[PDB]
């Protein structure tokens, strides 16, 4: 037991601006997995495995709101324990 995946739901105007741009590059530095999907209510769901600390390095940008065009209204986080080990990071 080491791997600690987490699910982060981002509210406000996050979908459409292509928020999931640098997510790939950054993810490559950490070597984590997961995916960045979008809800049907205007929100964006981001998931990531590995050590919380390592994951948090790229999440700095999520909680920074890189694209000023976005309107990060709110964001909620929960524990994620998916079955098996994920291959690679991807998108919707």
């Amino acid at each position: 037991m080491s791997k600690v995946c987490i699910i982060a739901w981002v509210y406000g105007r996050v979908q459409g601006v292509g928020f999931r741009y640098t997510t790939q590059y950054e993810a490559k530095r950490l070597g984590l997995t997961g995916y960045a999907k979008n809800l049907d209510d205007g929100s964006v769901e981001v998931v990531a495995c590995g050590e919380e600390g390592q994951v948090e390095k790229l999440m700095q940008w999520l909680k920074s709101g890189g694209p000023r065009s976005a309107r990060v209204e709110r964001v909620l986080s929960e524990p994620h324990h998916p079955s098996g080990e994920l291959t690679d990071f991807r998108i919707r």
